Formats: structure tokens, C-alpha cells, sequence
């Protein structure tokens, strides 16, 4: 018997009216399938939402431990296990996901085998085990039959383009996703619906359509109860505000921090966001990571030192950075910083140039702002955001 | 029984040494399969290049009439008919292509059925019978098995993006094509190789990598004997030169006109190219179409009138145009022209704005040049090109 059923029975003896509270929370028409779930091994709810919502409602603090246990006892050939694969991925529960994938790739059920292989491609692409060219090649060769995996094959690519800064294929790819084709699995349909709204929000951020960006993140938030999509919606909203409204940006980053502080990753993500925000607005910065030697944290150190005319301190950090291999995006920042330190238009021009190479219509504001202050034509600077 | 075999036998009796002349031209090791082709109904060459090259060599002036007849008597289930479908499409022989497609969709051979359906999607997308979203949907649903149709499904989309001005997804899509996977049909492999070189040349034009552009068009020309790919290679080379070298641009357009003047479409394409060139360099313009009411020709009329300070005449043409529904690209031109007529910086800014909306890194030079002349910062104007 799974930890979730043990905990639900122990809590059912102390409080007998939890039966109809859980049946409503699970979205069921009567307590019937919930009864089945408690007294017969392997009886799974028609929709995976049912158990998720119960766990979130009743054991919010224990979600990972309980869901891990439940998921890893699931018959890998059922609809519930397929739902579990999505649930693990959505939540970034990698150890659950990888076990599920591994049994699914070589099982007798054809539908489970397909989800298995598609999610494997996603995992491999995320970790740089394979190139994008090999991923798409392998996806073609699967002859994908379910509309679920048909959507996920696009989403998986969308994630990869987003994290490598390769924005241009995104707008066209997302328009091809059609979730209305997914009819058997409502958990997957809705989770994917959330995935799409956050992805849309991000695309809009990159094209500098800031209101639309926020409109899409709000749709994301209203569509989900998964921490991960909430984290990234708050992050995107905050970013969409980074240059225009300090207070509202800060509020969004702190909101995100507050729901996610428990998790080291999410914590760091909001720490970095707050750090950026505070350097952009030239405030005192309690969020600088003095212990990291990554390029991002060092640039923030520099940016801060420069903001406060701590010029010698800036130079040391800039010296440390000139020894590190920069990509196009990181070089754009480098030139921005150099430009600020030496008050040199040429550096801002190079900054613009590299932001343009890396297709960044966001951070490019930094060198554009400096040029404005130096009296360059505001009309031209605005067109450079286009 | 086909007109091509009748004409080849009649020409073989009057001149007996045509046997080894045609065998070399067909690329065969000896006259053997050529003998078979002439004296047994339905014997088709191993590679479709063989009959094409013969026809081009021997009946250049009658290629369409003869190839039409030959193609439409072909067993729709053979490799030669599949080759014929490519040959008709490459050449824009639409009446041959549509008949071939239509019999191929519902024949017993699996491979022919697949090429049939893919090319149908291409035809329908080219004519706006279906949307891009429906094309890709329908292609997924075909479960494409051959590497030939796997390449064509990308090429077909590439064509659509190119003709609708939707450049951003192109770079990523073309990188996914791998023609080295096509082993069974050398005609299709090589024709596609030409398709890819021209498409590459065009992508490079749009990204303003002008040397590479030309390098790709030259590869195109050296790889083909199809008029269509020659036309578009000369057009692209000329366009890559439109702003930098008048003489060499003109030479390329005139070369293209000379090999293609017989065909109404190609004629008009070079007429428009020459027209643009000559307005850009502010010469007398032999190529203005005073009889057309399309937006493109009217803008060229205006551009010319403006070049020669015929300001009232310009204004009438501009008035006529404001009554027609404009695209983003057409509006960009409109503002450019308006800008030149009233020497008004605001119009050039709007021009830049709409070129930016339509992802045009080419014609955008026009309003940029005016701003230079009006003394705006050259560094900033350069960055506006990317």
C-alpha cells in the first residue's frame, strides 16, 4: 500500500467528513471512485488531476515524497503512468521522470512506448547529450501517432530554442501546436495549456510586446497550480517590468521568491532577478553573489561597483572576466560595462552589435539608455529596439 | 507511341550517329538502355536525367510539348513518374504536375501515393487554398516514410515563408534538410540540391551576407540546366548587388531576361528587377510599367517621378495608392516615398518602423540613406541594418 493511501486512511479515522471534501477537490460527481482508490490496490482515478489536487489540498508540504512514491508504483502501461510522466516533467522531478522514461521505452504498450521515447529525446536535448539536428531527426523517425506527443515534440523544441537564445523559429513553431486535438488525457491537455501560455509570454517578452507578455503570464497563473509554472510566470512578469516600474517588478520577484524559497534553484533564480533589477535602477544591492565566479554574477558585481563609482573594485572584476570565454550575449554585457566605466560611445556601439547578434531585444536597453543620456537621437534609439 | 519516341526514330533514320551523341548526353556507359527505350513500350531509363538531357540537347525548342506528352503517358507507379512530378514542379509546368498529382494520390503504389500527397499540399499552400497551419497538420498526418518527401515537406514550407516575407523560421528549417539521405533517385537528389542552393542564396540575401549569397547562387547555376533555377539565381545575384554595384546588377538582370524573355512571368520578374535597380540609382528608367494598377508598379512610378522632381505627378500617384489596401512592406515603401516627396524625417522613421515589422533588412537601406544625407549619426544608421 502506497504512502498516500496510508496517510489518507490515518487522516480519515481522525475526521470522517474528509470523504466529501476530497471528492469535491478531486472534481468527482460523488465519493464513488475515491472509495475504490482507497480499498483496492492499483485502482487509478480516471483523471490524474484527482490525486494531484487531493495531495496539494491535503498534504501540500509533502507533495514530492508522496507523489514520488505513488508514481513509482504505477503500472507503466496505464493512462495514469503516462499522466505521471508529464507530472514529473512539468514539476522538474527528474528522478521520477527518468525512471518512468526508462521502463516506458521498452514496455509492451504502444502508447506508453511513444511518450517514453519523446520525453527521452526531450531529456537528452536538455542535457546536451544530442544536438537539435539529431533530436528533430529522431522525432521524424518515430512517426508520432498520438496528438499528445505531437504537441510535446514542438514544446520540447520550443524549450531548447528558448534556453539557447535561438528566438527566430519560436513564433512559427508555437502557432502549429493545437491542443484541441488532445481528447483522451485532460491532465496532459491542461498542463500543456499552461506550458503554451508561459512559452507565449516569453516569446512576447523577446519581441518586446510587454502588455501581451503580461497578459499571457496571467493566463498561465490562472490555469495552473504547479509551482514551476508559477515561478516562471512571476519571473517573466517581473522581467517585462524591469526597465519601466521598479516597484511592480520587485513585487513580482518577491512574490515568486516567497512561494519558492524552499527550493535552491528557484531561490537562486529570484536572487539573480532581484540582483539585476537593483543594478538596473542603481539602488544598493543586497542580492549580489560575491561567492560565485560565473559570468552572470561577476557582471552584476561590476555593474554595482560601477554604479557606485567604486572604479578600482570594478576593474578587478572586469580583469577576472577578460580571462573567461564569453558568448555573444555575455560580450554584449561586457561592452556595456566597459562603456559605462570609460564613458566611451564606441563600447556602447559594440554592445548594441552583440545584442543584435544574439537576438536580444531586452537587455539592449542598457546601452541604448546610455546613448540617450549622451544626447543621441531618441528616434533612432527607439528604432533600435525593433 | 509517345511524341518524343516518334521524333527520335524519325531523326535516327536520317542520321545514324545520333546513337552515341545521345548516349553521352544521357550519361550512359554505352548506347544499350537507349536502344531499349526506343524499341519497347514502357521501358524507362534508370535515371530521369537521361531523357531530360536528350530532349534539351536535341529538341530544346519543343521541351514542354514533348515532355508533357511523355510525362502524361508514364505509369504513375514507377520511379520515372515520381521523377516526372519533381521535373514538372521544378519547371513550374503546372498542368503536368496537377495531372500527375491527381492520379498519384489514389494509386496502389505506396511511394507514389506519398509523393502525390506531399506535392498536393505544396500546390494548395502555394495557391492559398489552405493555411500554413493546415499544411503542416496534414503533413504530420501522412506519417512521411521516404527521405525524398522528408526533404520536400521542408522545402514546400521554405517556399511559403519566402513568398509571404516570413523570413525568421527559414534559417532553422533549411539546416534540418539532409539531402545525403536521398540515395534511390539521383534526379530528385540533384534537383533538390539546386532548390537548396537557391533557397540558401536567398536566406543569405535577407541576412545581408552578400558574398555568401552570390556564392550560393553560383553553386545553383553550376548544378542545373533548369530555366527556373537559372532565372532565380540571376535574380538573386542581381539583387545582392542592387545597392553596391549598378553595372554588375544590371548585367545579371539582363542576362536573366535574355534567357527567359519568352515566358510572361519571368519577363515581368526581370522587368521589375531592372525597374527597381534603375530607380535606386536614380537613372532614366526604361522599365516602368505605366499600364499596371498593382501597388509595386505604382510605387516605382512614384519613385521615378520623385527622382526627376516631377512632384505633382508623384503626388497623383501617391494619392491613387492611399486608396489601396497596404501590407506592412508596402507601407514601408509608401512612407519612404512620402518622405522623399516632402523631405520629412518623420516619414523615414515610419518607413524604418514598417520595414522592421515586415522583417526587411534589404529595402530598409532606402530610408536609412536619406537619414544619412540629412546628417543623422552614421554609426546608428549602420546598426539599424543589424
Amino acid at each position: 500500500m502506497e504512502l498516500i493511501r496510508i496517510a489518507m486512511k490515518k487522516d480519515l479515522e481522525n475526521d470522517n467528513s474528509l470523504m466529501n471534501k476530497w471528492a469535491t477537490v478531486a472534481g468527482l460527481k460523488n465519493p464513488n471512485p475515491l472509495y475504490d482508490f482507497l480499498n483496492h490496490d492499483g485502482k487509478t482515478f480516471n483523471e490524474f488531476s484527482s490525486i494531484v489536487n487531493i495531495v496539494k489540498s491535503q498534504y501540500p508540504d509533502r507533495e514530492y515524497e508522496l507523489m514520488k512514491d505513488y508514481c513509482l508504483n504505477l503500472d507503466v502501461k496505464t493512462k495514469a503512468a503516462r499522466s505521471a510522466l508529464e507530472y514529473a516533467d512539468a514539476n522538474m522531478f527528474f528522478e521520477i521522470e527518468d525512471v518512468l522514461i526508462d521502463s516506458m521505452i521498452s514496455c509492451s504498450n504502444m502508447k506508453s512506448k511513444e511518450y517514453g521515447k519523446v520525453y527521452k529525446i526531450h531529456r537528452e536535448l536538455s542535457n546536451s547529450v544530442i544536438t537539435e539536428f539529431e533530436a528533430v531527426k529522431r522525432l521524424g523517425k518515430l512517426n508520432i501517432k498520438t496528438p499528445e506527443m505531437n504537441s510535446f515534440s514542438r514544446l520540447l523544441l520550443l524549450y531548447h530554442y528558448l534556453s539557447t537564445g535561438n528566438f527566430s523559429p519560436m513564433a512559427q513553431l508555437i502557432k502549429q501546436i493545437d491542443l484541441s486535438e488532445i481528447s483522451e488525457n485532460m491532465y496532459i491537455r491542461n498542463t500543456y495549456q499552461t506550458r503554451v501560455h508561459v512559452l507565449m509570454s516569453n516569446i512576447k517578452l523577446n519581441e518586446n510586446s510587454l502588455e501581451e507578455c503580461r497578459e499571457y503570464s496571467k493566463k498561465a497563473l490562472e490555469s495552473t497550480n504547479i509551482l514551476r509554472f508559477q515561478v516562471f510566470s512571476y519571473l517573466t512578469i517581473g522581467n517585462s517590468l524591469l526597465f519601466s516600474n521598479y516597484e511592480l517588478a520587485q513585487e513580482n520577484f518577491l512574490k515568486g521568491l516567497s512561494i519558492s524559497v524552499q527550493n535552491e534553484n528557484y531561490n537562486m533564480i529570484f536572487q539573480q532577478a532581484l540582483c539585476f533589477l537593483n543594478n538596473v535602477w542603481r539602488k544598493e544591492n543586497k542580492w549580489i553573489n560575491f561567492e560565485s565566479d560565473s559570468i552572470m554574477d561577476l557582471q552584476e558585481q561590476a555593474h554595482c561597483f560601477i554604479n557606485f563609482n567604486e572604479n578600482s573594485k570594478a576593474k578587478e572584476v572586469l580583469d577576472k572576466l577578460d580571462l573567461l570565454v564569453h558568448n555573444d550575449n555575455e560580450l554584449a554585457m561586457h561592452y556595456y560595462l566597459k562603456g559605462r566605466l570609460e564613458q566611451n560611445k564606441a563600447c556602447f556601439y559594440s554592445s548594441i552589435e552583440y545584442f543584435k547578434k544574439s537576438n536580444d531585444k531586452f537587455l539592449i536597453r542598457l546601452p541604448l539608455l546610455e546613448l540617450q543620456k549622451m544626447g543621441e537621437n531618441q528616434k533612432l534609439l527607439e528604432l533600435l529596439l525593433l
